[PDB]
């Protein structure tokens, strides 16, 4: 029985981006119409640059953010070149059946397959490959996972019947990496995905990941990769990690808002320290900036974000409130006639 | 002072199955008697054929799913048959006071003890050995742990005033295991639990399961034994784990309404892809089957989910429902006059 | 433009303890004035004795709770006296801008820094050093940090229009710690911070504590030390975790209101049996006690509590209920008749 709606094409940029989309919508349902292209390929993860046999959407780690609305069908054609070795199948987290239809869209390399799911449940979702048995984590944590908004169709509101509009978002993917290393401990290289696999799956088995990387790599969304935003911007922070918790932070601000189960039939948390993407999901924060400057976004195992590669920076244009936060008195000597003991 | 209220006396079913209960029930608080045996045996735990030296309530793990109503006493007899080695007792995270009932049920083999607790906090809950010191944290992880559920005398509620009532409920344990390696990396067998100890204590110390399983073992809710449902049935499904977190994910379907800290005093969540489960609790999720087929349930830690034994399967009767999704074109070859960079 | 409110000095105390304070205050806003010492030594932390490169915040692990209310002005002198090797600094995550005051607090040895920051967000909160780069994990988990609260002028609420109130008041720092081993597996000793740090981050890259502490040492809060009550007191135990999740239990209690993610903004959660703190951040759990004895309060990985520090005892006195629980029968052999299997 064929489905008479309308058809939408959408054209996917790389994250931390964002397609452009509406947020509140008098739109009808849709056949929101996207495409994914498997691409295995060799990439630098970390600032000393190592090499790592990853295995994307798209090219990306993360695969980019699709959003559509509540009561859309989303039909994505999944693409597998000939050029790849694997076979790769694709599971929506926001779909119903089929094990999110990792069942109908198993394609070998010169396939592709077309897939349709009805978006009824609100929020932001992990999609990920999963072709079977261990092949389904080691697709996952090789880099082939990214995130789907379902907004509803009058846009997020703060679960008191107030509507909540974003100036900005963001999608920031985490991967958890497994990079085998030598008897000197040095990271070990390969010329496929293959041949790295016996050993990546020796790493994987003791659950400590060597790397914890945004954007997949070390420091991809520092320098002048950092993201941008201005004082007083209400900025929408999409975080996923398809495999292995994560307790993100902004250093300097707050979640305003924040779905941390990222599910918007919950009202979302208010003013929020720290918050916590359970492994295999995506969460939400709001957050309105108050003060210009560099913010560290991170999660909070401080070890995986100083030294595995787990830091974002913002940098934020605006004047600075002292009324919120100010230097009092500058460094100086501790004065002679202090005690402090 | 007695107690004067009618007893009643259950016969406890080995996980995943539950015994048999109403879920709103308009008689007054009565006296619940429940036996508990612990056995202390060599299990199988893997798919390879592992062994392992368990200690068990009941000869199963987890322990069995006790249900009660909010009001009732719960009259527990412990008994530690002469056969076992080692003293056990039993912690109701539901009951106040003595650290749960363990510092009143230490009993040595060839003994039994009578606790009575009264049930009154609503939700699903831990229960496990817990002799003292490092004997603790051994005796749960070699298995004596299960849960008790607590409901509402009216039945779950969805937090806004209606009814929820499930047509079918499984409990999941989850078991995080400990097993020694020797030097060539082969698991370890021994011919007593004391005899284990030492060995498996320094595997516990650096906090990195060897197994995580859902009844027992790798496969236990998988081919033959997967779990039953049928489209359009509400199934509650709850999971414990008594020393380590988990992050429950039902593949291809959701939690429509989820406790993920399990107290049934807190409204649920909606509509989550993932929830989370800390160490040392229980919680429960409620869904409606839409779809027929294969359904796996995970630890959404892919890695533990997929190679360390942590995936049961729903097997579900009905018909498919091509609205919510379908399969708009079977894998075929990349037409040539496609681009794909 | 000079802020003109009354000034009121507050002397800390060193944790489990918190300074004196008012819950409801009809006092209009004030600057309220906190002095924190650095202080670099080597410490105690677990019952064989074994030594410890720390690095503090007032001499504590944790450092000292602060308690403002909504609306305060903070100032806060940091003093980094000569004696001490490292420059510091501290990031409030109550705090808005300016790296949460690390990026306007770096000072050297011999020098003080007064920095002034607005409570505008209620809840419990960490601060902690981050003097940048892989200097921030290192200081954090060498033992700089604690946490604020920032109460509500009204005091606590139940999130549905009720008051509630604390007879008692208690901060349990939960600190992880990565101790280097030597070839034999004994804990290596250092002569000064700097000596430690190269094997120590060796240690923390892969990501599992040797300790998990609470007040700085194992059995700090055990023995003499344990944390007294009285039966019918409703006490609050602000829980901190700077780098690392936890997931608090009262052992033989429960949690009768629980903000896990520490923010009053926030209905608490009711009759919580086991919570979780992101590393990153402080909850709260209010308890009313109905039994008297000891009870232990653990993280519940059990593992953690009993092998690796993170177990404190309460001491609660009053009279015992035998209507929530009693020993029916005492330990006794079990019955020829009985069958058992
Ligand atoms: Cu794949
Ligand atoms: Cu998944
Ligand atoms: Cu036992
Ligand atoms: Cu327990
Ligand atoms: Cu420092
Ligand atoms: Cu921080």
């Amino acid at each position: 029985d064929d489905l008479k709606l309308p058809r939408q094409r959408v054209d996917l940029v790389a994250p931390p981006f964002v397609h452009v989309h509406e947020q509140a919508t008098k739109q009808g349902p849709k056949i929101m119409e996207f495409k994914l292209v498997v691409q295995e390929k060799k990439m630098v993860i970390d600032e000393k640059g190592t090499t790592f046999q990853a295995m994307t959407f798209n090219g990306s780690m993360p695969g980019p953010l699709m959003v559509v609305h509540e009561g859309d069908y989303v039909e994505v054609t999944l693409v597998n070149p000939a050029t790849n070795t694997m076979p790769h199948n694709i599971d929506f987290h926001s779909a119903t059946g089929a094990l999110g239809g990792g069942a109908l869209t198993l394609i070998n390399p010169g396939e592709q397959v077309v897939l349709r799911w009805k978006a009824t449940r609100t929020g932001v979702f992990v999609y990920h490959c999963a072709p079977g048995g261990p092949m389904i984590p080691w697709h996952v944590v090789s880099g082939m996972n990214g995130a789907v908004m379902v907004l509803p169709r009058d846009g997020l509101n703060d679960g008191h019947g107030h509507s909540l509009r974003y100036d900005r978002i963001y999608y920031i993917g985490e991967q958890d990496l497994y990079v085998p290393r030598d008897e000197k401990g040095n990271f070990k290289s390969y010329d496929s995905p293959g041949e790295a696999y016996s050993d990546t799956e020796e790493v994987m088995r003791k659950l400590t990941p060597t790397h914890v990387v945004f954007n997949g790599k070390a420091g991809a969304l520092t320098g002048k990769n950092a993201l941008n935003a201005n004082v007083g911007e209400n900025v929408l922070i999409v975080h996923s990690q398809a495999n292995r918790d994560s307790r993100p932070h902004l250093i300097g601000g707050h979640g305003d808002y924040v779905w941390e189960t990222g599910k918007f039939s919950n009202a979302p948390e208010t003013g929020l320290e720290t918050w916590f993407i359970r492994g295999g999901s995506a969460g939400a924060a709001l957050y309105k900036f108050l003060q210009p400057g560099i913010y560290a976004y991170v999660t909070h195992n401080l070890i995986e974000a100083a030294n595995l590669g787990a830091t974002a920076h913002f940098k934020v244009e605006g004047k600075w409130n002292d009324d919120l936060m100010t230097q009092v008195k500058a460094p100086a000597d501790i004065p002679t006639g202090s005690t402090n003991e």
